[PDB]
C-alpha cells in the first residue's frame, strides 16, 4: 500500500526498521537489498505467540509485522537485563515458546531454525516466535535432512541452555566438527551452573538420540507453565538463576 515511514533503523543484515503504519499503528519493517517466504508462511500461521504479519510490498517488501519493542532474545540475555533475569523469568520465557511451537506443532508445520536469535521479545517478558546451525539442529536433520516438529524439538532443548546460560553459546569450546562428532557418539551438555537438574532432565530428553522419543511441544508447554508447583515446588533464588 505504501503508508509506511521508516524512523529508527533497529539492525542490519537487508535491514530492519521501527516505522509507522498509515501515520498510527507502530510496525517494523524488514528490507531486501537486491542482489521473502516467510511472509507466505506467517499468512497461515496466526498466533499470539508468534510475531504477527501485516501486510507487504512485493516491489523494489519491505515486510510489515508486529513490532516488538526488545528486540531478539539473545540480544535481551546477552543484554543489561541478563544479569536480572532468574529462572522464574527464564522458564515463564521458555513456556511462551512453547506455546507457539505448540501451535506450529498441531498445524503440521516445521521451524527448521528455532533459536535465540529467532525469538523475539516484548514488555512483560513477552516472548514470541519469528523467522519462519549445526549447534542448533538436530542430528537427523543436519545430517539426512530429515526435518520434523521433532528436531524442533531438539533445538528447543538447545534454546533451553541458552536461557538458563543467559545467552551463552552452545557447547562452549567445541567446534562445528567436534560437535557433530561428539553428539553422535552420545556427548550432550552438562546440567549448567545454578540449574535445577529436573530441567537439565528435559534437555536431555529433547537430545534423545530417536526423534519420536522427544516429548511434544505440548507437553513441554504444560511442563514449564507448572514447574515450580508440579516440579520444583521447593524452588529457591540464587545468585545468577
Ligand atoms: C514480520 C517481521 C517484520 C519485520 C521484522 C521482523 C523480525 C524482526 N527483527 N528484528 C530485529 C531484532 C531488529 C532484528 C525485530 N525487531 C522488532 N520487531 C521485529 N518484528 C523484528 C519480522
Amino acid at each position: 500500500r505504501e503508508s509506511l515511514r521508516l524512523e529508527v533503523k533497529l539492525g542490519q543484515g537487508g535491514e530492519v526498521w521501527m516505522g509507522t503504519w498509515n501515520g498510527t499503528t507502530r510496525v517494523a519493517i524488514k528490507t531486501l537489498k537486491p542482489g521473502l517466504q516467510e511472509a507466505q508462511v506467517m499468512k497461515k500461521l496466526r498466533h499470539e505467540k508468534l510475531v504477527q504479519l501485516y501486510a507487504v510490498v512485493s516491489e523494489e517488501i519491505y515486510i510489515v509485522g508486529e513490532y516488538m519493542s526488545k528486540g531478539s532474545l539473545l540480544d535481551f540475555l546477552k543484554g543489561e537485563m541478563g544479569k536480572y533475569l532468574r529462572l522464574p523469568q527464564l522458564v515463564d520465557m521458555a513456556a511462551q515458546i512453547a506455546s507457539g511451537m505448540a501451535y506450529v506443532e498441531r498445524m503440521n508445520y516445521v521451524h527448521r531454525d528455532l533459536r535465540a536469535a529467532n525469538i523475539l521479545v516484548g514488555e512483560n517478558l513477552v516472548c514470541k516466535v519469528a523467522d519462519f546451525p549445526i549447534k542448533w539442529t538436530a542430528p537427523e536433520a543436519a545430517l539426512y535432512g530429515r526435518f520434523t516438529i521433532k528436531s524442533d524439538v531438539w533445538s528447543f532443548g538447545i534454546l533451553l541452555t541458552e536461557l538458563t546460560t543467559k545467552g551463552r553459546v552452545p557447547y562452549p569450546g567445541m567446534v562445528n566438527r567436534e560437535v557433530l562428532d561428539q553428539v553422535e557418539r552420545g556427548y550432550r551438555m552438562p546440567c549448567p551452573p545454578e540449574c535445577p537438574e529436573s530441567l537439565h532432565d528435559l534437555m536431555c530428553q529433547c537430545w534423545r538420540k530417536d526423534p519420536e522419543e522427544r516429548p511434544t511441544f505440548e507437553y513441554l508447554q504444560a511442563f514449564l507453565e507448572d514447574y515450580f508447583t508440579s516440579t520444583e515446588p521447593q524452588y529457591q533464588p540464587g545468585e545468577n538463576l
